[PDB]
């Protein structure tokens, strides 16, 4: 089924400025998007801001400014941040957008007509900071700004308040069996696996119905009104999750401005999401509520939700560290260092260690070696002579790599894709050391042709598979290698030997480097 590969980030609350959390989530989205574009597929990558709800309105009131002004400014800060970070996101959505509001109204109305929304009551705990309803088992004792004894969330540690409101309720309980069917028929639909297991356990235990509206006073009137009932506002999460549906229906001009909302998602071939990227902190909303809504509405379900080990929401400024160590370098570090855990060492020490050892010593070294005038005297891709068994072992690794990296990218597990490429880069480095092409220039020119050609091709293929991770440096590497544009994307070019011998290398600069090593 040919469609537009649809990949999303969460949309971020605008109560506060962009920080590393949002940059990381959106980086993952961006990397996935880029990989599928290099694969030759149509892609639509989505990110944006979550602008309604009690939390934002209280932040605005804290800053003594109107919610309208406040959201607009902070959304601008997010856009500027993602421009600075050099992403390639196709559209930036804001929930204040009038077309999004229309979509929310359609979806709400569909649920209501399907009999899945009734007027009832929520009486229980609520974390305003997480916009999350919580049962008594998810709360405990803690403290607030005052230092008074209060109740806090077990999920997040944020302060919880007791709510008692007549609310529109969504019949979430009715979807338990179907959600379980969905998880089991699609055992790759939630990644990583242990988070899939978490979701299943929770749903097995039982599902309550879910408040999908709140009284307008409670939200300081900063939300989407319920269709046919102005006293109630749409829950910030039903609002928020719907952004994915809205995005899938917006025609977008060359400047990234939304120009038109289509009636039928099928017109644009995006919905549903192939990959929803999220932090672990919002798994339940994406793996339980969201698909229940879609099931109620007769809409297709997303293929994959991937939940990373960070929270979606001692200073760590990504722009600052990118200006210090390089943008691609920082992106590589964030994607290499962290698995599906809030673990890994993000210190300057380890950043420099990975920069120096992996980027400079392994990749950069090898790029310079095979393009050096001392070794590559003719400044071109040589025609190989006959291959030894050792040559063939390296070639085999290079040939196998695209299929290996492809599976990892599709899981998705970007850390493993990176590790796989670098395993091949280490192997190529070892080969070069064993063959000592610098000695071969004088000794055996025929042998050098073979060695040089394999090395070049190894660098090309590894770099191609690293191009989603290192988008700018990949271009520099291809320029040095003289790889024509046409050979820089497309699955045809994953294949060993796509760049013919005789291809000239790009020009040299006197003292250039690819990655500058840094002091220890
Ligand atoms: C539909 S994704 C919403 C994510 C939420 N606004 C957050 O920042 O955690």
């Amino acid at each position: 089924v040919e469609k537009v590969f649809f990949v999303t980030s969460p949309i971020y609350y605008v109560n506060a400025a962009p920080h590393i959390g949002h940059v990381y989530s959106t980086l993952i989205t961006d990397v996935i998007g880029r990989y599928h574009r290099v694969k030759g597929e149509r892609v639509f990558a989505l990110t944006g801001t979550d602008e309604h709800g009690q939390k934002v309105a209280e932040a605005a009131k804290q800053k003594q400014v109107s919610p309208y002004d406040f959201t607009t400014a902070v959304a601008g800060e997010f856009k500027k941040c993602f421009e600075q970070m050099d992403y390639s996101i196709d559209y930036f959505i804001r929930t204040t957008n009038e077309q999004h509001k229309a979509v929310v109204k359609e979806l709400w109305t569909k649920l209501e007509q399907k009999g899945d929304i009734y007027l009832g009551r929520y009486e229980g705990w609520y974390s305003i900071s997480d916009e999350s309803f919580l049962t008594p088992q998810n709360i405990t004792d803690g403290v607030d700004k005052d230092g008074n004894p209060c109740k806090v969330s077990l999920e997040s540690g944020h302060v919880v308040t007791w709510v008692s409101e007549e609310n529109y309720m969504f019949r979430l309980s009715a979807f338990r069996e179907r959600l379980l069917e969905w998880y089991h028929a699609n055992p790759g639909c939630i990644v990583p696996e242990f988070r899939r297991r978490e979701v299943i356990r929770a749903v097995e235990k039982g599902l309550p119905d879910l408040s999908v509206s709140r009284a307008r006073a409670t939200l300081h009137n900063w939300a989407i009104p319920v269709p046919g009932n102005p006293d109630h506002c749409v829950y910030v999460w039903l609002d928020a999750l719907t952004n994915y549906l809205t995005g899938s229906r917006l025609r977008v001009d060359e400047s990234g401005k939304e120009v038109s909302l289509v009636d039928d998602f099928n017109e644009l071939e995006r919905f549903p999401a192939d990959v929803h990227v999220i932090g672990k902190d919002i798994l339940k909303f994406h793996a339980i509520y969201w698909p229940a809504f879609l099931l109620s509405a007769g809409l297709p379900l997303p293929k994959k939700i991937v939940a990373h080990g960070w929270w979606t929401k001692n200073v760590f400024d990504p722009v600052e560290k990118a200006e210090e160590f390089g943008y691609d370098a920082l992106k590589y570090f964030l994607l290499r260092e962290s698995g599906f855990s809030d673990d890994g060492d993000y210190s300057d020490k380890n950043m420099i260690a990975r920069l120096n050892g992996e980027l400079a010593d392994t990749l950069g070294n090898l790029v310079m070696r095979c393009t050096s005038a001392k070794i590559n005297v003719n400044g071109e891709w040589p025609s190989p002579a006959a291959y030894t068994e050792e040559d063939e072992s390296l070639i085999q690794l290079i040939k196998d790599l695209p299929g290996t990296a492809d599976h990892y990218y599709l899981i998705p597990d970007i850390q493993k894709a990176i590790i796989a490429v670098f395993d091949v880069l280490r192997a190529i480095n070892a080969y070069v050391t064993d063959m000592a092409p610098w000695k071969l220039v004088k000794t055996d020119p025929e042998r050098l042709r073979t060695v040089l050609y394999i090395t070049l091709e190894g660098v090309r293929v590894t770099t191609l598979l690293l191009s989603p991770i290192l988008p700018r440096k990949s271009v520099v590497i291809f320029d040095m290698l003289g790889v024509p544009e046409v050979h820089r994307k497309g699955i045809e070019n994953f294949e060993f030997g796509a760049v013919p011998p005789g291809t000239r290398l790009g020009p040299a600069v006197e003292g250039e480097v690819l990655f500058s090593k840094r002091s220890t």
